[PDB]
């Protein structure tokens, strides 16, 4: 239960930090809920652990932890396993809370998001859920966000930066077509 | 009180460090006073805490912690909330002590400062206080400091590097005019 | 036995991490075996220790820890001691398990491997063991891997990135010929 | 005595590390002596401590800790205090042991050394001591070391990288002449 204790002590610091800065009670509970949803009572120095392993072990772990995500998207499901692994390795797990603005219209976009679980509202009005992704337009155009995207419910997502996006596509150039298709179709709508 | 203990133990190391290097008694008290003013008896690995959160949570925290600063300046008060947030996110909190040279005339300037609280003396003689900023000239010209700026009283400031300054303005180009106006007006004087 | 305890507590976290993510029992034992083979019951913040030393001490340590490796290869054995040291300093120790894909054919190669102990199978069928190296072709061509290389037995290797490879050769340009010879000979086969 | 304990526990790890890698008894005592000379029974996360301070405090500390060094050289003694501070801030304290090769002839030089205390032998035969510096030729030519420099006695030095060297001179261009004079005079000899 060393991981449980790590979470408890770390959360104690967070609580004291919020108290020190006199954050409102409502925000403190929002923080409380975020930690439960995001870490679920346990914490590990993930970077330290994966860093002690080797490439093969790290790739098997990410492929397993993302099995759900992978199964939910034709993008990864029907692709070269090596492509999927390269992509998955670059993903960053993120949890957003109801009402959170994940993307704001008109700003410079430098990341896209893959939905593991949750519902988002795209407003320029439409919704996207499990197995869908968004924010790909700006990674392709390098322009400004074409719409705002807010979390409707709690959202468990994986983000990918434009730099990592292009890095992976350097090795798998033809996979860019998948994102472009989705981008074009949405730009038309 | 884990944060209180962190401060106490950390300060113990500092004291032992100053003793090891035989720093004068007067400087040791200056160090003592600095820690009280800067951390106020508590310490947190701020980077670790904010890093465990998400973008929305981090932005709400910085906007709240800087509410005072924001209210004191037409620059931020009357601007696009997204601009203010982008700027605030790049700021670095710093505390200076009476007599400290924040900026020395003739040197290459790579940062500007926003005054949360305190009084500074600009010498090439004038003073600046709460709600004012300085050091913007060099971020705009990339030249040498046009004057020295010393802390008159204890000063609670937020600094912004030229690189972060230009990064934010890449997204909000027109806000550069605000800094230029102040710069031009002061260059004339 | 502070190092033994470090290993035990660290492994406890790993085990809890694997449990948290519900990894299969078989993979958990694979992880168990990896840690035994790689760290052998002890762990040290190697980077912190070597960083407290100086250049001379670090170089003597790496030359000693790699004495076995050096003796097993004409490349290093008959070369300028300064070259060997520069190279050794850039190496990264890695342990692979039976069946592990060290290199996959057709992918972009950015590293080569020197075999301290173990047997690998090169498949485009041949094997390489103690004292041999592989993955040098892509560091020279900057192209795609000409074959896959799987660990046949447990493998104790030292990897070298293309960037560190070229950095060392900036100081020892003529040593590139050794790698080219091996590359040409294998490309012919 | 938290700093004393830090040293004791850290040294315990070092000793266990050397034992794990089966380093010879003679080298283990060399390591033992190095730690005593370099840290003197105490250790602090220097980077963490100085990082908690501000620019003014850090500059006063470095100027004080290097008071001895500064007094021993016309270079710094008769220069602009701001130049001295900028330089001192970039220095890295290093301890070398008798017989250590600080610089090897013919290699690419990327750093120079200022002697706080100790004696070095320059061999292409001459010696340099307290208040003198060496390794400046390569920082100026970007070529290969014109000679080897070995520690004759224990040496307490401060090194400066070519990059930091040129960075400081960007602000103080005319100080480069001081190093060139010494370089030219030695190249003639
Ligand atoms: N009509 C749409 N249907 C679904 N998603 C959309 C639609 N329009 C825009 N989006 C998504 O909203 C995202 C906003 O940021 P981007 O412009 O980078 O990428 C956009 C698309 O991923
Ligand atoms: N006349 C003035 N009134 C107020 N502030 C000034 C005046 N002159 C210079 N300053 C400030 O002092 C700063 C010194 O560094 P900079 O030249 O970067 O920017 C300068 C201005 O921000
Ligand atoms: N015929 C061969 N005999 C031994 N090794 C080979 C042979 N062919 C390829 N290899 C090695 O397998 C490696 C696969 O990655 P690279 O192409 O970078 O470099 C290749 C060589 O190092
Ligand atoms: N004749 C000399 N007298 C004193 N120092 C020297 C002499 N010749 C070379 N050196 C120093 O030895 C250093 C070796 O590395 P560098 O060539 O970078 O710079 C050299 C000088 O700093």
């Amino acid at each position: 239960d060393s991981s449980r204790r790590q979470y408890q002590e770390k959360y104690k610091q967070v609580e004291q930090y919020m108290s020190f800065h006199k954050l409102p009670a409502d925000f403190r509970q929002k923080i409380h809920d975020y930690y439960e949803h995001r870490y679920q009572g346990k914490m590990f120095d993930e970077d330290s652990i994966l860093g002690e392993l080797n490439g093969p072990l790290r790739e098997e772990i990410v492929n397993f932890n993302c099995r759900k995500l992978v199964a939910s998207m034709p993008l990864f499901a029907n692709a070269d396993p090596n492509f999927v692994t390269a992509m998955l390795t670059k993903l960053k797990f993120e949890v957003f809370q109801p009402g959170d603005y994940i993307i704001r219209e008109g700003t410079i976009g430098k990341k896209m998001y893959f939905i593991q679980h949750g519902v988002v509202s795209v407003l320029t009005e439409m919704k996207l859920s499990d197995g869908s992704y968004f924010g790909e337009i700006c990674l392709l155009t390098r322009g400004r966000r074409t719409a705002s995207v807010r979390a409707d419910t709690y959202c468990r997502l994986y983000s990918l930066s434009v730099d990592n996006f292009n890095e992976v596509l350097e090795e798998y150039p033809m996979m860019r077509r998948a994102f472009e298709t989705v981008a074009i179709d949405r730009l038309d709508r």
